DNA sequence: GTCGTTAGTTGTGGGACTAAAGGATATCGTGAACCGAAAAATTAGTGTAACGGGTATCCCACAACGCTAG
């Protein structure tokens, strides 16, 4: 900006709005309505995890009991329809890997990704 | 004496002549002239640059807090 090679940022209308983590409050799992319920300042909201009974299941009741980092997220409205964009802070996964097995992978138009491991060809 | 018949030539024509390998050839003579056919080569004619919003995609960088008081 100093010297300048920028313009000044023209926000859209759409944006998805931010909110922090110190909004998110009466977090529960309503069997009864089998939906996580919670407030949005001030705003009683059913979660429509629809058939996602493991994917992002799991999930919330992870912060529910106290066990995943959340962070400052945004929300999303695309014409009716109501979408909150979770910073959920996950973590590494560790498999049994060999830092001296290498494996070449090249990305072409052709082939999108072709990769060598040794003999492996794929 | 004369005519058809039969058998034995006699001349003439058509059909055979291992298997295995290999496998190169050279091939004259000349009369003219005009018309038609199609296949080929040569020649004659037309040309952009940036712009308004608005929006589809790309690369490229950054963010995605934590604490205190009413």
């Amino acid at each position: 900006y100093w010297k300048g090679e920028r313009s000044l940022p023209n926000f859209k209308k759409d944006m998805a709005f931010p909110f922090g983590l110190q909004g998110i409050s009466r977090l529960v799992y309503d069997e009864e309505k089998k939906a996580f319920c919670f407030r949005l300042y001030r705003v009683p909201f059913k979660t429509y995890l629809g058939k996602d009974f493991t994917d992002k299941r799991m999930l919330l009741e992870r912060l529910v009991k106290g066990d995943v980092k959340l962070c400052a997220s945004n929300i999303q409205l695309n014409g009716g329809k109501i979408f909150w964009l979770a910073v959920f802070e996950i973590e590494k996964e560790k498999h049994s890997l060999k830092p001296e097995v290498i494996a070449e992978a090249s990305l072409s138009l052709e082939y999108p990704i072709v990769v060598k491991t040794g003999k492996n060809r794929l």
